């Protein structure tokens, strides 16, 4: 079984979902077309359980991470600083908005994807949320701007080889930037 | 000739996506030959080049056109996000490039293409900054990085926002504009 995700993980991660064929993923993994079935009886079956546990992965590591940053100016700040390091989530982003757009009629497999939209931005919610509760800013839309946030970011991570430092560097800005912005 | 190839190619990647359409498929709705494909443009990945670079070219006129009704670079700053949403939201292409970025972002040889093609789109919001920095309306240090950001940030709420409601994709973009000015101050 972890024999078959991990491969597929890295294969969606390097040539997206397309690409990445069932036997290709059975080749490299040395099990049958067979044995992937029973176990995640379709691809898009095997694509929905690597994402759940990716940000279940993500959610853990930012659990313990946020604990570092006092006030949440601070955790927005290394938030967006550790979706550039991590090793989860945002290297599938690819692949995930070449998933999403082709089962997006399919609302099995849309309402998982929202379901695991929804828990990326929360991240985003508290933050402000709590930024509101202790005086560090003044936001009237929660939703709204943790939607923008988390996307923005997300376009900065996905779309920015390339300088691991001058990445960080490029984030703190706009992250300087974003949170002037509300005040 | 080559018009042709091109030409079936952008309705065959526009109609089956980038993946599910094939080089022989191409060949034969042109009436060509696959020698002729490869001498032309010698991968489907560098064929897609060619198309997006034609694209490219249409909408910097298009651009050419629409920002001469803002009259400060501050109404150009919106007007360029919120027109980026809209026009990507029922550009036919967009599926086929997605399915080819998400293929290709990895990729020495195409990466680098692809790279100075993005930079384009980029360089609009270089403009806007520097002539802002000029007109009084700003200033900002680093040019080259802020315009970065702000591309690849508009980029990302105009591929990522799974929200349906055009009309609320609309609101989130301007009030994102907003804050981003209004931080730069
Ligand atoms: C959809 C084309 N495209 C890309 C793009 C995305 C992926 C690969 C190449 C270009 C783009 C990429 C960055 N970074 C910033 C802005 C744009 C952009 C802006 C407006 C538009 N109308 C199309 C745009």
């Amino acid at each position: 079984k972890d024999k078959i995700l991990g491969v597929a993980k890295e294969l969606f991660i390097k040539n997206g979902y397309n690409a990445t064929t069932t036997g290709e993923i059975v080749k490299l993994s040395e099990s049958s077309k067979g044995n992937l079935y029973y176990h995640f009886k379709t691809k898009e079956n095997l694509f929905l359980e690597i994402l759940n546990i990716e940000e279940s992965k993500w959610q853990e590591q930012w659990k313990s991470e946020q604990i570092k940053a006092k006030t949440n100016r601070e955790k927005f700040y290394l938030y967006n600083e550790l979706s550039l390091t991590t090793q989860y989530y945002y290297p599938l982003q690819n692949a995930i908005i070449e998933f999403y757009t082709e089962y997006y009629k399919t609302n099995s497999i849309n309402e998982k994807m929202n379901k695991l939209e929804n828990k990326y931005i929360d991240a985003y919610h508290v933050i402000f949320k709590e930024g509101n509760l202790n005086g560090e800013w003044s936001i009237n839309d929660v939703n709204a701007v943790s939607k923008i946030a988390a996307n923005a970011v997300n376009g900065i991570v996905t779309f920015t080889e390339q300088n691991i430092n001058e990445r960080i560097k490029l984030m703190n800005k706009f992250s300087q930037i974003f949170l002037n912005g509300l005040s």
